[PDB]
């Protein structure tokens, strides 16, 4: 097959040959499971890291086409990709200034945050959990969704998982975005309390600490159906 051939075109030296690797190298990635599991083994993953650091635009606007295709794998196969060592290569590309190549690079790592608790662990540990949390207060709206897919899947394991988001310090840019017109950041910021609230005493006060709670009770009596449910669930939480 040409699984092997495609990995030794991710070799630089010929754009053209690459350019068209990368094509033929992520939409075979977007075909199944099993597929994924073919390109990691084929010895493509660390090849594809390379490809991060470089200077075109195209050769890295697949990069991460074909990256991330792989991160939405299983909990195993998404390893695979942190073993390779593209972790910090990818948090990097975060830092340019082409938004098509910044929107990728949060599906991707993002992409891996919603793996398991013992990814997570790897991800507080040196991934940027204040850094994300900055996020959240930014302008563009394109950043900010993706930005709540990668803190939210921190947040998606055991207790410990939960406190490591609170220290980062996500109840001011949470509690504070609850006062937003947007029925996007509305739900979303709400959906992210109720998320840290499910833990202990410790991980709830934390939260409503910040004035959380006043937000909730106002959306109590808000048009929307599923906002006042959900906000119903999260008050109660808190108590």
């Amino acid at each position: 097959p040409d699984l092997p051939k495609l990995v030794k075109l991710l070799k630089s030296s010929n754009e053209e040959i690459l350019l068209k690797a990368l094509r033929a190298l992520a939409e075979i990635a977007s075909g199944g499971n099993e597929q994924i599991q073919a390109v990691i083994d084929a010895g493509a993953l660390p090849a594809l890291v390379q490809l991060l650091s470089s200077p075109n635009e195209q050769i890295l606007q697949e990069a991460l086409w074909a990256l991330s295709n792989i991160a939405s794998g299983g909990n195993e196969q998404i390893q695979a990709v942190i073993d390779a060592g593209a972790l910090p290569a990818l948090v990097q590309l975060l830092s340019s200034p082409n938004e098509q190549i910044l929107q990728e690079a949060l599906w991707a790592l993002s992409n891996i945050a919603s793996g398991g608790n013992e990814q997570i662990q790897a991800v507080i540990d040196a991934g940027a959990l204040p850094a994300l949390v900055q996020l959240l207060s930014s302008p563009n709206e394109q950043i900010l969704q993706e930005a709540l897919w990668a803190l939210s899947n921190i947040a998606s394991g055991g207790n410990e998982q939960i406190q490591a988001v609170i220290d980062a310090g996500a109840l001011p840019a949470l509690v504070q975005l609850l006062s937003s017109p947007n029925e996007q950041i509305l739900q979303e910021a709400l959906w992210a309390l109720s998320n840290i609230a499910s833990g202990g005493n410790e991980q709830k006060q934390a939260v409503k600490e910040a004035g959380a709670l006043e937000k909730l009770e106002q959306l109590q009596s808000h048009e929307n159906e599923k906002i006042q449910k959900e906000a119903q669930e999260a008050l109660e939480k808190l108590q």
